[PDB]
């Protein structure tokens, strides 16, 4: 495993994106997953509909489009609808709308998911080093991470208690100190250019490691 990994780097990663009033966060972290596996199969890099997962993996799916959702349920979504659309034909309006999929615009495919054991920031380590970006789940309910600009993030009163869905696209170390790269959907005036560094190898800090978990084409 290399000290240092950035799946932005290697062309995977497409940009930043901004949930608005819709918080489909799980949604947002789900695509990016799935983006970074069909660049590494097939060269191309698109943009994934959010909007599409919103309008169509819901109750069936425990999801509930903008109220919240599971990027797992997500992946069960795409491997049983075969399928899902590209942002370009299917736009992200930030609100739910009634399913419009339509496969004649279907940009990916989903085989199967993985989830990682709770808390192994080794493991995830080594899958984000050889398998590619992964959604997680990290507790950002505490006000320092939306105040964030830059550094390696470090919040003492952080759970595990997560509640928040985005993508890990990357870990190295800034000065000694540890993290992991966090992509988040909050648009590009979030933290550096709508990233974050997360403090890395501390017990699980906000829960990073908690509920880890990524797709397979
Ligand atoms: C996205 C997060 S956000 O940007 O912090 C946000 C904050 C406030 C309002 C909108 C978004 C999203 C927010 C849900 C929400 C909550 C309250 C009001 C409006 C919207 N969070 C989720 O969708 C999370 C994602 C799953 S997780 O990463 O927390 C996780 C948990 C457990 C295992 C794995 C991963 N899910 C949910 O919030 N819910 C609630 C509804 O039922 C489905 C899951």
């Amino acid at each position: 495993l290399p000290d240092s990994v950035d799946w932005r780097e290697k062309g995977c990663v497409t940009e930043v994106k901004y949930q608005g009033s819709c918080g489909a966060c799980w949604a947002f972290s789900a695509v990016g997953a799935l983006e970074a596996q069909l660049k590494l199969k097939t060269g191309k890099l698109v943009s994934l509909s959010a909007q599409n997962l919103v309008d169509c993996s819901t109750e069936k799916y425990g999801n509930k489009g903008c109220n919240g959702g599971f990027m797992t349920t997500a992946f069960q979504y795409i491997i049983d609808n075969k399928g899902i659309d590209s942002d370009a034909s299917y736009p992200y309006k930030a609100m739910d709308q009634k399913c419009q999929y339509d496969s004649k615009y279907r940009a990916a495919t989903c085989r199967k998911y993985t989830e990682l054991p709770y808390g192994r920031e080794d493991v995830l380590k080594e899958a984000v080093a050889n398998k590619g970006p992964v959604s997680v789940g990290v507790d950002a309910r505490h006000p320092s991470f939306f105040l964030y600009r830059s550094g390696v993030y470090y919040e003492p009163s952080c759970t595990q208690n997560v509640n928040h869905g985005v993508l890990v696209v990357g870990y190295g170390d800034l000065n000694g100190k540890e993290y992991w790269l966090v992509k988040n959907s909050w648009g590009h005036n979030f933290g550096e250019k709508g990233y974050i560094r997360m403090a890395r190898n501390k017990g699980n800090h906000c829960g990073i490691a908690s509920f880890p978990s990524y797709p397979e084409i």
